[PDB]
């Protein structure tokens, strides 16, 4: 019975706003419907392919990506609440024309899980949003602040239902796309993560990589010391879904550093902070293994981070594990 | 511009037959749109959760099982193609009246990847058709017959957008769900697996409990003795889910028997024969790692069996290892 | 819970038939569906508009009339049911190939209401089915029977809700199409015209033109003799409605001969002898003020012919009227 | 490319406003949205019949009548934009409650077209946007300004499309719900009505009751005393139906007083006023016969009031014959 806007609204009139807010994430909302319903036929539509470039970070350009990456630029800039956008299909900051400026920088990923998206396996929209801080004209610059510094973040997961998971400052919560009027309904409230969870979530075809932590880690979810029972494995391979369920259904989630990625592979402006974001409001962590990643502060709007986060117990095992081989 | 409906009219006349597979597959299609509508919004509809009840497999029921079993029951009892229904949510074999009783057995698994529902995966739905041979009255043993005398196999899957997959004797077909006009369209023609994927799935959860042959062959794909690329994991945990990737992007799938389960934990007659059927027509190989799936003659509608399937370079080379230790 | 499929299987059962028109309607539904949904978006699509050419009978082609025209002469040939087919945007009957060649002809008005289209006014499709009697090779002239060799009419009313009213031997049924999964379910069972009504339906901007009859029984209507209450008046403009109104709520639909038009507007093949059809089904009449609509033999695939129709003493009264003039 | 809510916050913006009228209308949307995917699918929701009540105009209350105006309660209560609320199904204002109150009153026909619901021809919902003046308590007399105070009206349209057609101060767009998404789109834009029509629209059926002066009109329409070719007449039943048609077709639409009806039948609120100011706005007019619609200052919230509008040549042709007859 209540809408995401509504919502929003209540929100944001409790903490005493101008309403952009609520305008911002309107207009993300109707560019997420129209990904959704794209994705939802993008066979029949042709959605399917490459785009015939590649970005900064090295991915081939899918069909998809240009187009959820136009559809949320264009809302944004027209939600006349935004300034500076950063996307992971953009090679610099989009800064918005001085008519339609708003307060807030938006970073995000148009459309998570590019390798799922030709097997139908669930994919994505990722975006974390900040204040501007800073009283000159905006810049890239603008992007380049500490997660901690997020006002609102969140995903949208096209999967089996298309869901629109937001965090704020109060905490997490789950609204449900309703495919027949076009509208997100909360179906989820106040969402805290579990504090240990019995699964683990990683790419194990980079052990021959993995550092001695991680390596480590595996092995006792698979061979418990204490005779428990081991962690079953879920490795979708889109960090939205696999984050997704390991809000609602605890656990860990893995895309550490390894010898040949310092940095891991993940985006820390629009993959690593969103999330790490909507995990601390739920209860839970995300770390770099050294450090918690809304602590990083940014020197390029592309940068990668490892991350590991979910259930605070599980997180925190592994977090001693680096300690001790520190 | 072809919908499924216009496919198999077309290929059945080519066949010579009396129209009851379109029927069949006709009536299949619309139970899927239905179940695809309610998956879409099941937190609208609260349709998530448990139903209170579990069956002969043990599993515990959930609401959109018991709402997906309903609707594939009585839209194939209503198509006046079947005689012998076979469900993973039902007790003993389900027999059709006469009246609406046809020349078909289906065995069907109404709800695949139970555990992947509440955090939004994709599930889906898979079936096996068989002719009724015997000239005696429908009964259970009409079920129990051995994968290779499958006419027709496939599934739906709801993910990112809904498929229906569908094997015949000539081949494998994709049709995707226009949720706009509620048709099925090919999109999708003569699919082949490819001869080698680079993408193993299996849950490495269950490490302590597998036999070495699995083990080595796990090992081999994350450190491969020729120094070629490590193969990448992934495992949705959902049947239906993995298996596509597999059908698509080539690998392997892997849910093989172990220490704890001597024959697997999925079901032969609607999870295994169905999908081993699918792989066997688009070029690939579907084993226990002994024997080949659809050759196992079945004496429980119920039991489970050891599958391994995919490209059948990676098939095989597992078979090999199984091989070796025997 | 039963759909469109459904009945007209078990009724074709019940006929001892092969199917065909099972085949035929089912196929004439996914053309209804996919014009329904191109409707109900018609602005959004671009597709108001003429299409730059005229019919026979004269009418500017609009772009609906195409794409509905396209959509349906596809499905009937691909129907596989189907050897002659009439339609108001073809000059000739299309003589289907030998291949997809069926036992039945149909005539059909592809969108029925275009002076409505633009103005967003219910609009429909129409059709009529006859059975190939000759033994010859299909020709224009088997779309030539009287309406009484009808064995299915009927019509998809594109108003508040898209309703697809089926006619057949046994009676009248009305099924609606469910958005949510693109399937007509049946709604309203054995429909039946109320014996008389109190609603006249004319476009009464033709009374310098109108007959005698036609002329005092609008009078009638208006200045009851008996101080009855005076008729209220309804006229959307596009027969499809006015008629579908006629057929739940009684009373009289009339498109009667004027001055200017000795066989009135409406087409015969495919708008009068569907509708007559429906009509007298439904335990109502049909006439052209002087003989019975379903009894003309026609000449011409794109004659006209006058029509008065609906509740059976309201028709009966405007008989008696054209009588007593004569 | 723009959708209603881009539309209006940027007309909102050059009149420097705070956001609420934004925020009315983006809700009364979602109700709208809600209503529309209702009604078409009415008939498998069971949603035709009767409420059992009959409200103070004495209209006997339909299924969709309650839901409807529930829905456009709850929005509007939500919105945080309203305070004093009128509708046709409810006998006294209703009065917003203090937190959830805003600047402006509404009045509203949820459902508009009662008689057209179970025929499925086209209905709709109406409504009048005030802002209030008083400075004192919010109450009924706020809702009791004359239509030329209005600063938004319109009505959304559920015929073969559903169309939002909304007027301000600058003029007249319309708007189409896209069904994949869930969003009204402009289509229409700044809509302006012919000078001169060539349709009139009214019910015949209350001939015997009809002033000199619509008899005078009525007759001339039929038979022109120029020779020019009469006019056509369309009378759909839903007024929110027949004034579109008049809107971009162009005409008359007429619900005159008569002998039984001293101030017609339509309410002047929630249909006459909105309608009213749609007309103007288009550069077309509305008159009872003797006065500017938008000019009568109401004394009951309830009260009707006869309404002549359209194309401003045609409209002032009746008010000559008015005029003539005084
Ligand atoms: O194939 P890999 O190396 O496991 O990468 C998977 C990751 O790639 C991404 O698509 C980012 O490129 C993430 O959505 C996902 O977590
Ligand atoms: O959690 P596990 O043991 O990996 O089981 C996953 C399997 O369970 C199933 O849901 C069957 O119960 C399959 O769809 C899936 O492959
Ligand atoms: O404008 P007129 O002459 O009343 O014609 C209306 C008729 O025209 C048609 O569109 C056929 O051309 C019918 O659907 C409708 O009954
Ligand atoms: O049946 P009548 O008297 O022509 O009334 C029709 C009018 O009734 C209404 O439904 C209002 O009750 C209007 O929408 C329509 O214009
Ligand atoms: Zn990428
Ligand atoms: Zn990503
Ligand atoms: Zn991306
Ligand atoms: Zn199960
Ligand atoms: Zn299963
Ligand atoms: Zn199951
Ligand atoms: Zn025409
Ligand atoms: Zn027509
Ligand atoms: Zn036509
Ligand atoms: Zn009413
Ligand atoms: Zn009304
Ligand atoms: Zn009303």
């Amino acid at each position: 019975d209540v809408t995401l806007t509504r919502f929003v609204m209540e929100e944001g009139r409790k903490a005493r706003g101008t309403g952009e807010m609520t305008q911002l994430l309107n207009s993300l909302c109707t560019a997420v419907k129209a990904i959704s319903t794209a994705v939802r036929k993008a066979g029949i539509a042709h959605l399917y392919g490459i785009a015939g470039s590649t970005n900064v970070t090295g991915d081939q350009v899918k069909k998809l990506d240009v187009l959820s990456n136009d559809l949320v630029i264009n809302v944004l800039k027209s939600s006349f609440a935004t300034c500076v956008l950063v996307s992971e299909e953009d090679k610099n900051a989009i800064i918005v024309e001085p008519e339609k400026r708003g307060k807030y920088v938006v970073c995000f990923d148009p459309l998570d899980g590019s390798s799922n998206i030709d097997c139908l396996v669930s994919i994505g929209t990722i975006f974390g949003i900040y204040r501007k801080n800073s009283t000159d004209e905006p810049s890239e610059k603008d992007a380049l602040q500490p997660g901690r510094n997020l006002v609102a973040a969140g995903y949208a997961l096209y999967g089996s239902a298309t869901m629109l998971v937001l965090a704020m400052v109060n905490g997490v919560n789950c609204f449900m796309l309703d495919p027949a009027i076009g509208e997100f309904i909360l179906v989820d409230r106040d969402v805290k993560i579990k504090k240990k969870g019995s699964i683990y979530s990683i790419n194990e075809g980079y052990a021959k990589e993995f550092d001695p932590a991680i390596t480590e880690y595996i092995q006792r979810k698979k061979f418990p010391p204490d005779n428990s029972a081991p962690y079953g494995a879920r490795y979708v391979g889109s960090m939205v879904a696999d984050v997704h369920r390991t809000l609602v259904y605890g656990g860990i989630f893995m895309y550490p550093a390894n010898k040949k990625s310092p940095k891991g592979k993940l985006r820390l402006l629009y993959e690593c902070n969103p999330m790490a974001y909507v995990m601390e409001k739920a209860g839970g962590l995300a770390t770099t293994g050294k450090e918690a990643v809304l602590d990083i502060v940014p020197t390029d709007i592309h940068q990668r981070a490892p991350i590991i986060l979910g259930s605070p117990e599980d997180v925190t095992e592994l977090l001693e594990i680096y300690q001790k081989h520190a």
